[PDB]
């Protein structure tokens, strides 16, 4: 059937969770231990060092800034480029519960639930995986291409200023060739950089969706067993064990990245839309900004999204099998739905290092603060 | 009796319903498929793309605003037209749950209460769905009485300025006779435009109306059930479950609508306000600002309390069949009453796009924007 | 013993709700119906046209305010007085409510409680109840005192200006006799228009305080059943049921007064810190605004302070009869005890007509928006 | 084994709430009742009156401000002060509850849980709190030691100023002897005054460490009970019940303590950020001021970290016992675990004075009026 299908997506999400620098873990379809290859295990070092000698150095440009202007335009490449980072080391040292989170989503079979059902819930876990998948990846290639190699095919089609901000740099960087060859480096940088983050995003998002079809394919199972004894009880307390045990796992490396993430995208906002509003602007650089704004507001808005689904699938399954069956069942039955009950009224929320919800109306108070705190900054001047 | 009588109201809410050029969905008394009559099918659509034309003109003529004064003069019937849009989108697209909200309310017999209290609950349904539907109808009637004919009746009992605030056409609209023809063509487009989501709102308060009865009834049936085994008790289940797939299905067409007015009324009363407190108006439109400022502050209040009413009564079914009885009746009743509890202990609340909760908290906390927003349009001058 | 003190107090309270003008109800020692006598119902009458007319002097004072300095200085009298009115109208309707809450506080004995228990409870009512009643009382005749009897002292020790705020009036007021007749007019109306809000704030006190203590025999009373099996649990569920409704019989009238309260006096606190911060005062004046402060924060905390002091009591009350004797009793009683938990886990809160909760975080954050649009009437000058 | 150890720290801990000054309570290891010997009983009362001595000196020295500056610089000290005040006099009335405390933390054996476990436990718990004793008192020795005596070892390394801020004083303290006796003795009250809250605040931490660890246990306890009938499940009700009532008797002295801390540490935190980004500092000073914010936010952080981590305990016991074999349970263990979870999803929170809940979410609401009262106070110049 098309369940095969559902395997390759989930190939290629560890494929790309090689490329872009993570420590190698060792998928599912690995029975020969090829994931402690020695190759990977340089190459995602090599990309690691690199990724925390840019970061490192647009981070010590931001602290030798003189106005408020150069502070400000270092703020969204380091805001950035320290989430990256600290993706890269929380995807460091969890690497064994990611071999827990891949080996959830490659068997998750609900038994009792009908087959029409799983279906159509295989279908649209495809749909929406492989569109949250292509949307960031098309936008991030296409924020990447205009931020880096904008300026230079301008160049290279006719002082110079080819990158956008200035970081801190052994050598001077304004004669000529030194700057062609740190705008070269800039860019594999970017990649390898931009790359990461988007690659854990959809990781997070993939989780979340195959997470909303279990709930739902497990309240199917709920009303299919109340309609006609032990077994499938107890196989749907398990089922919803594994995901409440799942969502705690996957609640701990996505808490300090969504705390770091939240922060400092909220900080690149602020002075991204100072800097759209206010200064004069090259148009050269505005491609750059008005994706890169794009990029950071979907990526806020599909976290918050995925996030609330699952919320709202739980508290769904608060009201499950309840009819007329359940007060002309035995009484084994109406003190175990009750029991499952009690216990899905606790909501699977993630937090982001336990500060805040991610929620939908987070994603409004955020918006919220983002507007409070434009007003300050266009009235600073 | 007076039943025959409410069917009769919801008989009209279908034939207004039909009027401001909604999809025609099939209603309860119509046996001879009379909705895909090509007449309303016809009509409706005409409406449709004469809202989205003249919606699309103030929308465009908005971005062509050179000063702020301009643009916050464009805010406010952009801000109405593109909710009639939302609201015109969300009716077509869900046209078969209306089927089934109107099957609610047209047969709701709660089996169990008392008749004494079943004739004094639809007299107060009566009463209250008359009130909310006159009261926004005439306040809307005299609103747009004002707005539009007040400078057209100056003009023909007397440089004209006919229209409040301009919009993008083709021609220039400047000279005598295309500016008599477009106030003309606007009378009529914002007869079509503003009945609209008057008519949404009417069907939702009287949704909430009539699901307020219906708890308040369940209520009084459990009362009179533990007063006295299993046939009250399931059927008292059946009605709950029915009250609250009722409420997700209203949930999502008003969640889209209610994000959507609750952020473009805010809008438009920071920038009335500022209108009103700030700038020189020639005492022509400032019957129509101070009607259009009653207007929306009256749909809010109305949308807010209709919405906290079904959460106090859900919180207040949590307390029944609560006393001496319960502790004297067998397992089966001890048991039927605490899974009740536990299930009327999830609120049933309306949330806008999930971003808010539909209460009347909210509303105090959306004042405190608007009061906030407002000063500093004051201090922009 | 002592607790035939207790009734005595609860016909003094009743003797002042007789005094500020409320309307006359049945209090519980009145066996010949006198309280329909024409001498109490001529005299509420009249004392409620009189605040009627001076409140709607003082509130037609505000709208002729040229300057913002007559329109704030306006403003604190007015929020009272407007308080008081909302008081008496709420007091006026609600005639039939008070006859069952004055029933509530004259006989409320809890079977099952120690003795030892009871007395130290009674002791406790009697002292806080002293203490909230005395406290206020003292406060508000020395504010009254300074406020109305201090510039007319000091001229009678001596372009007069005895009285603080200017009402509209139909003379000028200007002239010597006309403003002295006028300051005794305005005197003996203050005393009236003083005593009604506190008298039926020391009732909301009063009937916290029973509640409370109420609530604390409940929880030693299903201790004492517990560590002994129908009767006890029957008697302590219909003495919760009886809290409950007695709560939601509080509920409406001090929703509506409650709201009307805490924005009105949000406004007069803003209002005092931007005179006593800012103008020049002519220091006859400073005793009334430090004293009318003090008495307004005392009733804020004293209010919340006693609000929040039943919503602890009840979640205490979830936490009662949990022992190692819960798991050894019988199904009787761990289904009872459960149903008990489960019904106290609802939160016994007061709310300002919906709008919020009147708890002691509530008081926080109205502290916050206190302090938030002091500076900016400080700002404005 | 290593049990004999953390008794060792819970000897420290006391014998440092002796060195402080708070008043003597009866430790665990004291057979001979030596806690009410005269010594210590006139060592706690001369260092708390010169505690009361110091603290009102700094206070009536803030009155005495004539300046914005003044007033500001007295803020910091004149906080911390008080804040030690109101920790004295909470530990002098509370000598009763504190015997309770430490009887907690001396005995807490869990039943049921297994050895493997409980090393673990005792491992972290260990250096848990060796970590959080050691961090607090080395920022502290080393914040007293710089604010104190570098500008002292400064002028005796070389219009003085020796000391940070001015205070009240009999004498005028300009004249060079008194000075320094003045600086000297501010030296050992500063020690005095420092060293109480610190202590305070490492008894709470390591009261909310052994209560995590406690409820850990608990639930490992209820999962091998449930794994394997009345006589485990009574004692782990009665662990939880001893929880309970443990948390409600840390909550009223640290409630009054919390709410005078975090409201008078942001006041000194605003203060602080306005001295170090807007007044030109003389550079003696600032390692003073730049410690004491780090010391601030340590504390803040710490207390509120272990106590989100009670209540995420709490919750996480809520999901405790709940597999297939609770649907293959007897009636008395399905009813029991049901009773569990229900007192479980009971939060166990420690409230400051009742005014907010103590959590990880606080601090950023805090951290968010600190930034909005920073810029306040940098536009006030
Ligand atoms: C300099 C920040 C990296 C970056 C730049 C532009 C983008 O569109 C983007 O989204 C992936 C990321
Ligand atoms: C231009 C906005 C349409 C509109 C104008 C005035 C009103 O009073 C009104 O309420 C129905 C709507
Ligand atoms: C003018 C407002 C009435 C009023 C004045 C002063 C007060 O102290 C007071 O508290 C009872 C009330
Ligand atoms: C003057 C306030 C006392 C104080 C000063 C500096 C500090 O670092 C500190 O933390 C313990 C306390």
């Amino acid at each position: 059937d098309d369940y095969i299908h559902l395997r390759k997506w989930i190939k290629r999400i560890g494929i790309i969770l090689r490329i872009s620098g993570h420590w190698p873990f060792r998928l599912p379809h690995e029975k020969r231990n090829q994931h402690k290859s020695k190759f990977r295990q340089v190459y995602s070092c090599l990309v690691i060092t690199l990724g925390f000698i840019t970061c490192s150095c647009y981070c010590i440009g931001l602290c030798l800034s003189e106005s408020i202007a150069q502070a400000l335009n270092n703020i969204t490449v380091t805001s950035y480029f320290l989430q990256s980072c600290v993706c890269y080391v929380s995807f460091i040292i969890n690497s064994r519960k990611l071999e827990t989170l891949f080996n959830y989503l490659f068997e998750n079979e609900v038994v009792g639930c009908p087959r029409g059902y799983k279906m159509s819930s295989i279908k649209t876990t495809l749909f929406r995986c492989k569109f949250v998948a292509f949307s960031l990846g098309i936008l991030s290639f296409f924020g990447w291409l205009m931020w880096t190699l904008l300026p230079l095919a301008v160049l290279v089609v006719d002082q110079t200023s080819l990158r956008f901000v200035e970081a801190w740099y052994p050598f001077d960087t304004t004669t000529s060739p030194m700057n062609e060859v740190i705008a070269i480096y800039e860019a594999v940088a970017m990649i390898f950089l931009i790359t990461a983050p988007m690659s854990s995003d959809i990781m997070f998002c993939v989780l979340m969706i195959f997470i909303v079809e279990h709930l739902k394919c497990l309240g199917m199972a709920i009303e299919c067993t109340l309609k006609g004894d032990a077994t499938s009880l107890c196989n749907i307390v398990d089922s919803h064990v594994k995901i409440y045990r799942t969502m705690e796992i996957v609640q701990s490396v996505y808490s300090s990245y969504f705390a770091t993430l939240f922060f400092t995208s909220c900080l690149a906002v602020c002075a991204l839309a100072y800097f759209l509003a206010a200064t004069s602007t090259s148009f050269t650089r505005v491609p750059g900004m008005v994706l890169y704004l794009m990029y950071i507001f979907l990526r806020i808005f599909l976290l918050c999204l995925l996030a609330t689904e699952v919320a709202e699938q739980g508290l769904n399954l608060c009201h499950a099998g309840y009819s007329s069956k359940l007060v002309l069942a035995s009484d084994h039955v109406r003190s175990t739905i009750q029991a499952i009950a009690t216990r899905a009224q606790i909501p699977l929320s993630i937090t982001g290092a336990r500060f805040f919800t991610v929620n939908l109306s987070f994603l409004a108070s955020m918006a919220g603060v983002m507007l409070t705190y434009f007003i300050v900054l266009l009235q600073v001047n």
